């Protein structure tokens, strides 16, 4: 009715609405208006001015009441004054996720939601679809907003979707919908648990018989899913579950490549079930799982030499991973090495300190750590052989010696450390 005089509003201007405005500037004839509660920085203003997008900052005014549609930033709360005025004046309210779901090919979307594990599970789905050779987009709440992907073409769009995005999405239709878990704590979400649940489950009740809904069966305690019309495959059942070492899908058993925490086992189970439904086969999934980056590393116990216990955490390539390994003991003689990531090690050192009987270092990471380590008994050596002997020398019967490097390299170091262990008589 209004041709190019359509007025499109943005309430809030975080990454969702910024990505959406950038898509619409290049795809739609309309007058655009951005409304920010705080101040916009200099770069953002220059950007809006370069494309003559009107804006207000320092408060939401009645200028938004003039809009034909307003896109709400996912973090905007439902009972705020501007939402109340907008609704009471009959202005249509939508959000960047809903726009995406209205514009993409529905059958190419894999929508993942959950309380825990959401980012890793989404990354795994992306990983295994990419590994089959599909051109695959990864984004959603934790990452790149989905509308970025509407430039060019993809085979699959793998989205992580939060309760906030789904709340503000009036009709969030997904052909492929995975719910990892729904849990009562901890929660970024404002208040009502029943609104949180209902927001997260919205897509399920929109599906048709040709669609797919894979879900954690514990959510059946919260909501009745009988009327959902899609192919529905629950996990944690008699046929779809995981124990510490095994994955069972359709009653079939597969050995997992390591013994992982509960959340990672659930992420694997969830994505398994969906992959098996899409491709009828899990051998390709398991092979691709092996190079999945967030996959926890094996901490291989090597054995003893003269009462000392050796653990090989060769794959720890960051401060974070070293802190993981450390939480398995109370005292340890620790060997670190490799190329230090650009970090601030004081946070790491104070967190590591109580667990360290002695720290041994070599490689360029020695230089990064040296300035913060005056606190604790420590030795800098030149290579792994020297590190090994120094570990034997500062240790006694009963101690644990742990290789957990913390830096990158140029199972090469791990192999080297194993070989040294053996040459000095290890088991
Ligand atoms: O945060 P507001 O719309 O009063
Ligand atoms: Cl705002
Ligand atoms: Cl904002
Ligand atoms: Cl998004
Ligand atoms: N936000």
């Amino acid at each position: 009715p209004r041709g190019s005089h359509m007025k499109i509003g943005f309430l809030g201007f975080g990454k969702s609405n910024r990505s959406l405005l950038k898509y619409l500037l290049n795809h739609q004839e309309a007058k655009f208006f951005v409304s920010e509660a705080k101040t916009l920085d200099g770069e953002t203003k220059k950007f809006l001015e370069e494309h003559s997008v009107e804006y207000e900052e320092g408060g939401h005014t009645e200028k938004l009441l003039d809009c034909d549609v307003v896109y709400v930033s996912p973090g905007i709360k439902p009972d705020t004054s501007m939402i109340e005025l907008l609704s009471s004046r009959g202005v249509k309210l939508s959000t960047e996720l809903q726009f995406f779901l209205d514009n993409v090919d529905p059958k190419k979307v894999v929508g993942i939601t959950g309380t825990d594990g959401k980012s890793t599970a989404t990354a795994l789905m992306y990983h295994v679809l990419s590994g089959r050779g599909f051109k695959t987009f990864l984004g959603g709440n934790f990452g790149t907003p989905a509308v970025e992907a509407l430039e060019g073409e993809y085979d699959y769009y793998v989205l992580e979707m939060s309760s906030f995005q789904l709340f503000w999405s009036e009709r969030p239709y997904l052909s492929n919908f995975l719910v990892l878990n729904i849990s009562e704590d901890h929660l970024d979400w404002h208040s009502s648990f029943k609104e949180y649940v209902d927001s997260k489950l919205k897509p399920a009740f929109l599906q048709t018989e040709g669609d797919l809904f894979v879900y954690n069966k514990h959510i059946e305690r919260l909501r009745n899913l009988e009327g959902v019309r899609s192919r529905k495959i629950p996990f944690w059942t008699d046929e779809n579950f995981a124990t510490e070492k095994e994955l069972i899908v359709r009653g079939k058993k597969y050995t997992l490549p390591g013994n992982y925490p509960y959340q990672m086992r659930e992420n694997i189970l969830a994505v398994s079930v969906l992959y098996m439904e899409m491709f009828n086969e899990l051998e390709s999934f398991l092979e691709l799982l092996r190079d999945f980056k967030p996959l926890p590393h094996r901490m291989e116990y090597l054995g003893q030499i003269d009462g000392r216990h050796f653990y090989n955490d060769s794959k720890a390539t960051s401060t974070h991973a070293v802190l993981g390994a450390l939480s398995n003991f109370d005292k340890v003689v620790l060997i670190m090495c490799g190329i230090g990531k650009k970090e601030n090690y004081s946070l790491f050192v104070e967190k590591a300190s109580p667990k360290l009987k002695h720290l041994i270092m070599f490689g360029e990471i020695s230089k990064e750590l040296a300035p913060f380590v005056g606190k604790i008994p420590h030795s800098i050596v030149e290579n792994m052989e020297e590190a090994f002997e120094k570990a034997m020398e500062v240790s006694e019967k009963g101690d644990v010696i742990l290789l957990s490097p913390g830096g990158a390299s140029f199972a090469k170091r791990g192999e080297h450390f194993r070989e040294i262990f053996k040459r000095h008589g290890g088991d």
